[PDB]
RNA sequence: CCAUGUAACAGCAGUUGAACAUGGGUCAGUCGGUCCUGAGAGAUGGGCGAGCGCCGUUCGAAGGGACGGGCGAUGGCCUC
């Protein structure tokens, strides 16, 4: 909705700064923020990699922790993966308002999926050339 | 020892094990040692001994520590 629409939600898109009344400006990031970081949340859950799975795949893998047991695999995994699924989720929102609010190339969202995924072929390149 | 995992050995076997492999576990003023000397062991003095040494353990100028006083303690500058 740029023109002769409903406005009640909607980016902001602007050389520069546009700023009228922050009512709608700040809120637009606060559900973009905090919907990244549900929707981050939530996949892991339905994904197969929360940390109860990943400690399955390790122990069919026969890998453990250094001095813990197998059941103390998910809570070191606890420590860190709910946490950086929320949190991350939030970080890639917030590159995506900074890619937006900056006008890059692309219009800012979008350039985020693409250098993710040429950077997951690189992790190939790299490892298929010794 | 504990957990996990799994040819030789466990005079049969084993999906099991004090076996093998990987990784963990023992927290003290108050429970012990540490202190005492007991039977005894054993230095120093001394004696003996070719000598390494050993006899001897009370048979030698064997005290190194005491609140109290003055020179100088003056030191905090004199309370202790």
């Amino acid at each position: 909705p740029v023109g002769g629409l409903c406005h009640y939600l909607s980016p902001p898109e602007s050389f520069g700064s546009v700023l009228e009344d922050p009512v709608h400006a700040v809120v637009y990031i606060v559900f973009m923020l905090g919907s990244c970081a549900f929707f981050s949340k939530t996949w892991i859950e339905v994904s197969g990699s929360s940390a109860k799975d990943v400690a399955k795949q390790l122990k069919e893998q026969q890998m453990v922790m250094r001095g813990h047991r197998e059941t103390s695999m998910v809570h070191e995994l606890n420590r860190y993966i709910p946490t950086a699924a929320a949190f991350g989720g939030l970080c890639i929102g917030a590159l995506s308002v900074l890619a937006d609010f900056l006008g890059a190339i692309g219009s800012g969202t979008g350039i985020l999926l693409a250098v993710t995924i040429i950077y997951q072929y690189f992790e190939i390149f790299v490892k298929e050339q010794s």
